[PDB]
């Protein structure tokens, strides 16, 4: 008669946002739908949502004058201290005695900004997309392995207005609803946070900040960091961010346990 | 008069493969050339070689009927044992008590092959591109953080001839010279190795192998794994694989220390 909590949980795994007693028939129907969804992907486009979003974001920023960076994921532990992360400090995945999995893209991008200032014309515009890692207790809006986009500009035109304009163009391009709000944190400021309801899509900063001196930066700058899995969650109306992650359990938000 | 070893080393950092006393003038010339190279990239294409190669490889395999996978980089340690890696075992970067950085894409792809067999028509064709990690003593042809491509097919048409044909089409597409040779290893076989001179570009396997049973696989299959940094090294004639890596020291093989 009434579905159990465990049965409802099983059906929820197989339910997709656009879907509109006995359990076995409900399960059979959804299994059929999800198999057909995977079959359609396989027959036609064959692209993974996370990969495809990375490619779309890459095109957006390249076309707008930003240099594509691919920097190390395993970074020196000293970069954490140098970012002012003292006792986030408890969220770091340490590897060996001298390295960690990067929890953010900032330190590598600081180094690129400094180095490229010796070669490139003002303003210097760069971005990176790639894996980042944090130990998290939360499951709904957080992953321990996620994908960040960070873009930044240094030199001329590094105004709050320009930053808000890039953010607005970017999210209107992707078709993601948002509002920009004031907030603060230990590492940076004073940030602008880009929100979708109560979900943070991005934290953005208008420099300079005193942290810059440690990285050999003495020019104005602006930048923002976005989680790609959060963008996908909002775009595809996933109830849990696990549907948007690098995963063996979901493919393009479709359960692989069929 | 004569350049010192240290001076020659400095000039070699700034020398690019296509380049054709006192040290200060030689250094000044090369600095100028390398700055202009970065300026040209920034003015025109703005793509990173590693990112661009990933995108090109993605297009090749998608167009040939392979499903794009994005699976976890941090994987359970049990996957290592289950791959038959017992005491490579000393090359694994362990994280926490239960996880490691994946040294290869095989285990995740085995799981995808098994899972997708319940949904997709025969043959099942999949590929993944992404970071892999191994502790290495060698610096010239090895990185500790590298990027793998692995493709595989399971079911019908899983012949050595078909495998060699995919490999041949792929490398002729990229414009990379190669020969396919017989070899062997502890994990798989009996492999075919794809060589560029004495450099291994890929190891390839024609299944079934007895390892399959552990992963719930009982069908014929073929697959190959390629290092993207090795492909770039060969394509761009880099003397050291560090020029092709995720790096803060090189961008598209150009020194960032200018
Ligand atoms: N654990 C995570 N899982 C998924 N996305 C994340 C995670 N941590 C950060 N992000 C994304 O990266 C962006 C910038 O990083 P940051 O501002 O450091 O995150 P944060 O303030 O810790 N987010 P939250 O923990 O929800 O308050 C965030 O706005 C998110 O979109
Ligand atoms: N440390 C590394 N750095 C760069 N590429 C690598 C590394 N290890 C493996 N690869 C690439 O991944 C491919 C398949 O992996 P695998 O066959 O396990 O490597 P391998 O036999 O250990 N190579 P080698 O150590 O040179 O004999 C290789 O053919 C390389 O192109
Ligand atoms: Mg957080
Ligand atoms: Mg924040
Ligand atoms: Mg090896
Ligand atoms: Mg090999």
């Amino acid at each position: 008669p009434a579905l159990t909590k465990s049965q409802t949980d099983r059906l929820e795994v197989l339910l997709n946002p656009k879907d509109e007693k006995p359990f076995r028939e409900l399960e059979s129907e959804l299994l059929s739908r999800r198999k057909k969804d995977l079959q359609q992907i396989y027959a036609e486009e064959r692209e993974n949502y996370l990969g495809k979003l990375e490619r779309e974001i890459t095109r957006f920023f390249v076309d707008r004058g930003f240099l594509e960076i691919k920097s190390p994921i395993l970074i020196p532990l000293e970069y954490i201290e140098r970012m002012g992360i003292d006792n986030l400090s408890k969220q770091i995945f340490r590897v060996d005695k001298n390295f960690c999995l990067r929890p953010m893209l900032a330190p590598n991008l600081y180094n690129y900004l400094r180095k490229l200032d010796r070669a490139l014309p003002d303003p210097i515009k760069i971005f990176e997309i790639g894996p980042c890692y944090r130990k998290e207790s939360d499951g709904k809006e957080h992953l321990e392995e996620f994908t960040m986009l960070n873009f930044c500009q240094m030199g001329s035109g590094c105004t709050r207005e320009n930053l808000e304009s890039i953010i607005t163009d970017f999210l209107n391009h992707l078709g993601i609803d948002f509002k920009i709000v004031g907030d603060s944190c230990m590492v940076y400021g004073d940030t602008l946070d880009v929100m979708h309801g109560d979900l943070e899509l991005s934290s953005a900063v208008v420099g300079p900040i005193p942290l810059d001196r440690e990285w050999g930066i003495d020019k104005p700058w602006i930048g923002a960091g976005f989680g790609l899995e959060r963008l996908l969650k909002v775009k595809h109306d996933f109830k849990n961010i696990k549907r948007a992650a690098r995963s063996e359990s979901y493919y393009n938000g479709i359960s692989t346990n069929l």
